[PDB]
């Protein structure tokens, strides 16, 4: 059963994409460009992470494929897990309703075990929308549940790989997004801020007497460089997360998010040999998304997964 073995991303650097679990309309993408529909097994084998979105719902949240059968998605994942690949569920979105509500721990346990027997998940991805971090009872059940989770797959052999994909503003000092980090201190296994969709949020690098924003391409590589190292130092205003759990979450182009696309691919190769050599080595990069990694601009011009191409060289 290739569906139930959960690949282990130890010893390795990762490239993880997500993957849109609904269909492409005529113009989703910020730059008006349209993304990809595709199965997993269309998935190029670089992405040795992929995360799936989303699974949402009031009461207790849930996925299912919206155009695969549960028997064919379970194949496709079993093909993935087979080639050493990871699957993860993420927990999310946006309008995902997630309120989660205290006594419900063993209810969402129970239906996280169902999702990894029916579809052959590796673990969890959280991607909270900022209306869910505090809502309701979120911040204590969804901890509890997935330690739950965590525990019950040890007990089998097996590591059920849990991950969080903050806007990267949420992880300052006294930021409420830090319960979750610290709630599941030992259990998570990697965090991967979003460097996008916030353009004019940055940091002041005294290094280099500048005010640098994530919109600022001119600065790119000193942006990726100097967030990462206030993130896993914990300087610059920002809480610290260790940088061998630590991935750098980034746009695969511009139809992808508004704000954040690395223009030019040397600025992801130099932050990452300057952490190297500060002994501030990174786990490794996720991009929102694979889906886009291979859609096309307004303009018809085909992205040909330039996200994948110019990055797993980096990875592996
Ligand atoms: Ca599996």
């Amino acid at each position: 059963d290739d569906a139930a073995i959960m690949p282990s991303i130890a010893n390795k650097k990762i490239l993880m994409g997500f993957w849109h679990n609904w269909a492409a309309g005529a113009s989703d993408g910020y730059q008006q460009g349209q993304f990809a529909n595709m199965n997993l097994t269309d998935i190029p084998t670089e992405y040795n992470v992929v995360a799936v979105a989303f699974m949402k719902g009031q009461g207790i949240p849930t996925f299912k494929p919206y155009n695969l059968s549960d028997t064919e998605f379970r194949r496709q994942v079993g093909v993935l897990n087979s080639q050493g690949r990871a699957v993860l569920i993420s927990l999310g979105g946006a309008d995902a309703h997630i309120e989660l509500k205290t006594g419900d721990e063993d209810k969402l346990k129970d239906e996280i075990i169902r999702l990894v027997e029916v579809y052959g998940f590796d673990g969890l991805d959280i991607d909270l929308e900022q209306a869910a971090i505090g809502a309701a009872n979120n911040k204590t059940v969804l901890p509890a549940a997935l330690k739950k989770v965590k525990d019950h797959y040890a007990a089998q052999g097996k590591n059920f790989i849990i991950s969080m994909a903050p806007e990267f503003p949420y992880l300052r000092t006294n930021g409420t997004y830090l319960d979750y980090i610290n709630a599941l201190e030992g259990y998570y296994d990697f965090i991967a801020p979003q460097y996008y969709n916030q353009g004019g949020d940055g940091i002041w690098v005294d290094e280099l007497n500048a005010w640098i924003t994530q919109n600022n391409d001119a600065m790119k590589e000193d942006f990726l460089y100097y967030l990462t190292e206030s993130l896993v130092t914990g300087t610059r205003g920002y809480a610290k997360i260790p940088a061998a759990k630590f991935v750098i979450g980034l746009p695969s182009n511009n139809d992808a998010a508004a704000t954040g696309y690395v223009v030019n691919k040397q600025a992801v190769y130099n932050a990452f040999s300057r952490l190297d050599a500060k002994n501030l080595s990174i786990k490794g990069l996720m991009t929102w998304s694979i889906n886009w990694d291979n859609g096309k601009s307004k303009a018809g011009v085909a992205y040909n997964w330039e996200f994948k191409t110019r990055y797993a060289p980096l990875i592996q």
